[PDB]
Order: structure tokens, then C-alpha cells, then sequence
């Protein structure tokens, strides 16, 4: 199982990432004995995922001998985001680009009519889209919270009313298809190393601000996710010793000062005591509005963005301590207010990690953060070339 | 290679800890086909790394037949501690048991000196104890410093002064022999897992302190090292906002308030200050004379251990957040003031990280600490289950 796996991934990464590739530079880039070669190429070859024109074709039909090139065209695969109030579902082809997508308005709370309506929507989307299908491989579903992807358990979730739901199984029985379920913010530091800003380096952190803050922390070319998809959540980490008491009873937690809600709130209280600004006459006011403001050039909209920044340089300069990262992606609303913003998160690194782990140390903005789905396509891409899915397909 | 390697670890670390075993159940518990089985059991037979009583040698010689069993009687490996100013030598046996040690006292600085000395130390070392030395299947070598693993490579490190030292291939090249080279924190981190107070988690974080300070961060059972050996570097935290300056340059550092010599330092300037204690007339005041001043009573010993508890309780909450571990483990001569040390971590962490992750979460004292050369033995364990190593040694 595992063993064919492995080497058959190995193999599809080298075809996709330089084919046309002949078998001879297969065996060499690989390591892999031609015998080997030839048994993994021809399994792919029968299963459509790889082709070649051959030599007896090349002859046959008076046109050049190719080398192994992936067949991506005709496959495809479903990403799904579970987000606060809603469900997103978005046809994919296997390289990973969007063909069609939606998004549903869900008023479900509770777990089991949140998964009863998930299941309704998938049926409803192959009805409905039925003559745009074609070879639908995998699907894969992205969300907040706490996620074991080796099962496709979600412990708990923001907004819904969620224990221990058995999401990757359930989506399994309900349409036979391998079914890959991912912590969103997890799965985003994937898709940002294999489609997005971090391709370029095997260790970088992004860090998400929206609701909560994490990071997303990839290590080797692999994001570490843990049993709980957790590792990275820097939320509770204490920034002020003598601060704001936090929803979780400890005071002076990083969401007690970064959140979309504790930004907001903040704006909401200079105002109220009377400090002038563009937004004293707003109503209802967005971090939109306030990044609007700052990039504009009002002074309590900077200073309320600065202050952040302070923040989330102290929280990224504990993870700089701990991962050496080679590069540092910030992903959220905020990043239109990054000419304020990132000066002042650099300026907290330098004074609180070693000058030689942050100096050639880039930061930069996200390429993907509207677009949703793109984390679960990561997650597709990944078991393509671990292998797990090349070997789903090839089964039948 | 890799294909053959990874099943024969499995197969092996079934035996190491199931045995004796049938093939049959072997068959079962690996999911692997008898076919793999028979290939896999008779490679590591022949090389003499297991054995049984067949039903032949049952029948002929009237004892039970006997299911397969690590045959480690016989085997061996050396390993190593580069400390500072000394080299320790210690011959195991391959069940990591320490046969033979002797701790070399070390004068040289720079690298090819340093590297020079350790070649003959090593040469010395199989003539003076051949008649002791039988099947030495690998050297391992543990050290403070920034260690790639996978390379075998000294990037820096402490006391000696080295650039980038091939201390793997240099001592392959005069042994013949596998060589293991890891940064010392992240193996015996390993040997806690191993053979130690970590064995019951696949998730657990060792807290060295010593001269610096480190996590050594177990995820998934297997421990985090990094490209430099160096994931999970406390010392360069930020702790204290308004703090003394560190030797990198930066304030508040972890390593200002929380090394060896900041607790001593102190001390002596809270007694030259003239705050009364039983160490206000002894010279040259250790970490060892602080913790039996602290475990015996002293105020002032009992105050400097506690509020170190607190400094590193703040750098263990950062971790716990991070990581939501199962087990954390202190290490360090520290350890003898316990008693005073974990309740002032202890309540820290209850102040800085969520009730969740902290509820059932056990502090414990580490079972290795002047055991320099177990954290060697957990790397050779680990090449064995990994298969690396037993390839090495069927291949001859
Ligand atoms: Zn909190
Ligand atoms: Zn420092």
C-alpha cells in the first residue's frame, strides 16, 4: 500500500513539475531502477493521469516522440469552505484552477443539521452542474477550528454547534469519493507553498488575522497541522502582562488587542473620548473603513494600525525565535493598510528575535485570501504527490 | 532504497517490542502480505538483527518453537558527546544499555584541532577496548550548537570554534561506520521519548535549562530539529520588555534573567545589596549550592528559584500555546530545587495559556540528565525503527 504510494508520488511530482520527461531522466532525478520506473509510469499511463506519444505513435502518425507529460485535462476535483453562516463549493481542475463556484447561505447550527444540509448542497451541486463535470477525483473541505485530518474529525468550530463531527466520513459515504478535510488556516500556508508567495522557500510562516490570529507554519515543505490542526494558534499567547481580561478568563491575550473585534472596539473607544478623526461621523464602522482611513492618512486610523503592528511583531517574533522561518507572510483584510502596517511589525522583530534570523527575512502579502476554496486545492495537490490519491484513482 | 528501508524498520520495531511474534501476527499488525513478511524477516535473519526456533530446530533438538525476537546480544555502538571543553566515548549495546564510558578532557578550540583530536580520541578508543568491542554497528555523536542532521554538519556552536564542520562525513570516512550527528537538546528530547519520562505521549515538549535555554519539541512521536537542529530555541524570547541588554544585542531577552549565569549573577547582587541569606559568606556560589540554599529553606534561594519559575513558566505557556502538548518535562540541575521551581511554573502557565490545554497537563522531572550519551543511543534506536540503520547492517 504505502509502499507503491510513495514512489508512484514521487514519480507524478517529477512529470508534473518537469515533464515532458523521458524515463531515463525519471530514473535518475528519482533514484528508482528502470524496472521500477516502468511499473509505476505504466500504472499511471493506464489510468490516464500521465501520457506520452511513444515512439510506435511518434512513427504511426508522423509527429514528434514526448516524453511523460501529466493529463490534467478531463480530471477534476470539489473544494468546499465551511465559513461562518455559509458553505462555498467550487469545482476545480486537478491543476488546481477554479471552474465553477458558489457560495450558500447556511442558518444551521446545530451538527446535525449542518451536516444533513452539507450533504443536500453536494447532491443538488452534481445535479445542477452535471454537464460541466466530467472526472470528478476528490473532494476536499476547509474550515475554522479544531480538525483532525488523518480522521476528518472536527472537534469544535466557531459559529456552529459542533462535537467530534465525522465530516471526511460522512462525505465519503455519501458520494464514494476520497474526501480530504484541513483547519482552513492550516491548509491556506499549503496552498501559499504550493500555488502562492511561499513557493520559493521549505520554511515560512503565514500568519492570519481576521477573527483570531494564527499561523500557518510550514517546515520542510510541509505545514505542521498536529491532532488537533492547532499548531501555530497564537490567540492566547500573553502580549501585556496587565491587560484586558479575554473570553478564555486569562488577561492581556493577543485577541484581546488584534482581533476584528478588539480593533474595531478601539477606534469605537478614542472616538467616544473625543480624539478626532475621518470616522468620528462613520456609522458602523469596518476594519475596511479604518485601513481606508490609515492608508489615507488619518492619523487615529495609522496609529490604531501601528499599535497592531506592535502586536503582531511581538507574536511573530516568538515564532521567529522558535522556527528560524526563511519567510514571513501576513494574510488578511489588514494587508490594505500594509504600508503602515508592516514597518511597524519589522521594527518589534528586529528588537525581539537575533538579528541573524531576521535579516534576509522577507515580508510580504498573502497571494490568496478571497479566494476560499484555493486551500482545499492545496490539499488535493499535496495527496497527488504524496501519492494517496494517484492510487485512489488508480484503483478505480 | 527508501522503498525496502521504511518496511523493514516497521517489521522490526514490532519484533523490538512485540516479540516474540509470529509472522503471522507480524503480518497483521503491519498490514504488510506474508510474501513482504518472509522477504523482510529473512534479510534481517540472515544479517543476524533477529532471530526464532524455527519448527525444524524445535523438533530437532526438543525445545519450543519460538517466535521472532531482536537478536541484539552481540551488537553494539558508540556514542558520542562533544561537550564543552571535554569528549565523552561510551560503548553501547544496541538495546542502548552503556557498557564502557570515559569522559576526555579537550584543550583544542578550532575546528580542524578540535576535529583532528576527536579522530584520534575515537582510534584509541577500538584499540584500548578491542577486546571489549564485538558487532559496532554506528557512531553517534551529540553537541550544543546549530547541527544539520541530515548532512551530518556543526553549522556553529558554543566554546569551540567551528564554521561549518563535516564532523558525519569526516568521522565515516575514518570509521567506515553510519554516523549520527545531532544537536544535543533535540536528541535527548528523543531519548525522553525512547527511554525515558516521555515514553506514554506522542506529544510532549523537554525544557533544557542549562547555560541556554531550549525546547526540545516531540510532534507526532518523532522530534522537530530543523535544517539547523534549532526548533524550539527559547533563550532570545522576549520576556521582559524593560530588561537588560542581552549579548545579541537586543533587551528582555529569556537568556538575561533565566541562564546558569544570570541566576548567580542574581544572587550575588541581591546579597551585595545586603539582603541576608545562609550563601552571604560563600565563595563561588553554584546553581547546585542555590537549589540546596532554596530546597533547605533559605529565603533568598527560595525567592531567586521562584521567580525563575515564573520567567520560564512564561516561556513554557508561549510553547504550550503553540504546540498543546500532552507532557512537559524540565531538565537541568534545577531539578533539585523542584519543589520550589514547578509551582511557581506551574501557576504561570495557568495564568498564560487556555484552561484546555493545560488541565491535564503533567509537569514532570526528565529521566536523563548527566546520561550524556543516551540522547546518541535515541538516535541509533531511531535509525533502527526508521530502517536506515538496518539496511546499513544487512548490506554488510
Ligand atoms: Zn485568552
Ligand atoms: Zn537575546
Amino acid at each position: 500500500d504505502h509502499i507503491k504510494q510513495i514512489n508512484a508520488g514521487r514519480v507524478y511530482k517529477l512529470i508534473d513539475q518537469k515533464g515532458p520527461i523521458s524515463r531515463i531522466d525519471l530514473s535518475k532525478e528519482s533514484e528508482l531502477a528502470p524496472a521500477s520506473i516502468t511499473k509505476i509510469t505504466r500504472e499511471l499511463i493506464d489510468a490516464h493521469l500521465i501520457h506520452e506519444t511513444t515512439v510506435q505513435e511518434a512513427i504511426s502518425r508522423g509527429r514528434p516522440a514526448v516524453g511523460l507529460q501529466t493529463n490534467n485535462l478531463g480530471w477534476q476535483f470539489l473544494s468546499m469552505r465551511l465559513g461562518r453562516g455559509y458553505l462555498t463549493i467550487a469545482l476545480h481542475e486537478l491543476g488546481g484552477e477554479v471552474l465553477i463556484d458558489t457560495k450558500i447561505d447556511i442558518h444551521e447550527i446545530d451538527q446535525d443539521d449542518v451536516l444533513a444540509r452539507l450533504l443536500f448542497e453536494i447532491e443538488e451541486f452534481f445535479q445542477t452542474y452535471a454537464a460541466q463535470l466530467d472526472r470528478v477525483t476528490s473532494i476536499a473541505i476547509t474550515l475554522p477550528g479544531l480538525v483532525n485530518s488523518e480522521q476528518g474529525i472536527v472537534l469544535q468550530m466557531p459559529h456552529y454547534n459542533v462535537k467530534n463531527l465525522a465530516l471526511g466520513p460522512e462525505i465519503y459515504k455519501a458520494t464514494g469519493l476520497p474526501v480530504f478535510v484541513a483547519n482552513d488556516t492550516r491548509a491556506w500556508a499549503l496552498a501559499e507553498k504550493l500555488f502562492g508567495h511561499s513557493q520559493d522557500v521549505d520554511n515560512s510562516v503565514l500568519i492570519s488575522i481576521h477573527h483570531g490570529l494564527g499561523a500557518g507554519i510550514v517546515l520542510d515543505g510541509r505545514v505542521l497541522q498536529g491532532r488537533h490542526g492547532n499548531i501555530g494558534e497564537l490567540g492566547h499567547i500573553q502580549i501585556d502582562p496587565q491587560g484586558k481580561r479575554c473570553h478564555c478568563g486569562n488577561y492581556g491575550c493577543l485577541e484581546t488587542v488584534a482581533s476584528s473585534q478588539a480593533i474595531r472596539d478601539q477606534v469605537t473607544a478614542r472616538i467616544q473620548a473625543g480624539e478626532p478623526s475621518c470616522l468620528a461621523t462613520v456609522e458602523e464602522i469596518s476594519i475596511e473603513d479604518i485601513c481606508a482611513a490609515a492608508a489615507d492618512g488619518d492619523p487615529l486610523a495609522v496609529d490604531v494600525i501601528q499599535q497592531l503592528g506592535r502586536y503582531l511583531g511581538a507574536a511573530i517574533a516568538i515564532v521567529i525565535n522558535l522556527f528560524n522561518p526563511e519567510k514571513i507572510l501576513i494574510g488578511g483584510v489588514i494587508n490594505q493598510a500594509k504600508s503602515i502596517l508592516y514597518p511597524s511589525i519589522e521594527q518589534c522583530i528586529r528588537e525581539q528575535s537575533l538579528p541573524v534570523y531576521h535579516q534576509d527575512l522577507k515580508l510580504v502579502e498573502s497571494r490568496f485570501y478571497k479566494q476560499a476554496t484555493m486551500p482545499g486545492a492545496a490539499l488535493i495537490k499535496q495527496a497527488l504527490y504524496d501519492g494517496l490519491l494517484l492510487m485512489k484513482v488508480v484503483e478505480g
